[PDB]
């Protein structure tokens, strides 16, 4: 069984303890928590091999910038999620991309892009904006809803494809 070590990146307010617990237990928590420092492993039948899925979570605030330049080490997949209510976490993905850039040396990497509570009525940021920014970067835009668990399977599922023909 291989284990893919793969990082949860957000702003405040997105809640990345919302995908885990959804994925773990299957359970939307809507009561936001200020995780620091998650480890979620299980399990997951992707393309119908069952593989291990090694999620950390980190602190989506500013203040720990030591450890922010430390615990980028075994960050093989990478996962920015951003609500579609807040622009600055949307304009955000720049910085990240920069940063990314660096902290990896290398051009080309397996990256997807995923719009989180997208069935919520406040939507701020366009789909379109979306789309223009992934074309960017060169990563495709997958639409997710952890609150009504919908476009969270395939999400992983190309991601990890992604991985997967990326080391092949
Ligand atoms: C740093 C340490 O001792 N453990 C973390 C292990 C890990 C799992 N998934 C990841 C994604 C990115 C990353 F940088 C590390 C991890």
């Amino acid at each position: 069984m291989t284990e893919y070590k793969l990082v949860v990146v957000g702003a405040v307010g997105v809640g990345k303890s919302a995908l885990t617990i959804q994925l773990i237990q299957n359970h939307f928590v809507d009561e936001y928590d200020p995780t620091i420092e998650d480890s979620y492993r299980k399990q997951v039948v992707i393309d119908g091999e069952t593989c291990l899925l090694d999620i950390l979570d980190t602190a989506g605030q500013e203040e720990y910038s030591a450890m922010r330049d430390q615990y980028m080490r075994t960050g093989e997949g990478f996962l920015c999620v951003f609500a579609i209510n807040n622009t600055k976490s949307f304009e955000d993905i720049h910085h990240y991309r920069e940063q990314i850039k660096r902290v990896k040396d290398s051009e080309d990497v397996p990256m997807v892009l995923v719009g989180n509570k997208s069935d919520l009525p406040s939507r701020t940021v366009d789909t379109k904006q979306a789309q223009d920014l992934a074309r960017s970067y060169g990563i495709p835009f997958i639409e997710t809803s952890a609150k009504t668990r919908q476009g969270v399977d395939d999400a992983f599922y190309t991601l990890v494809r992604e991985i997967r023909k990326h080391k092949e």
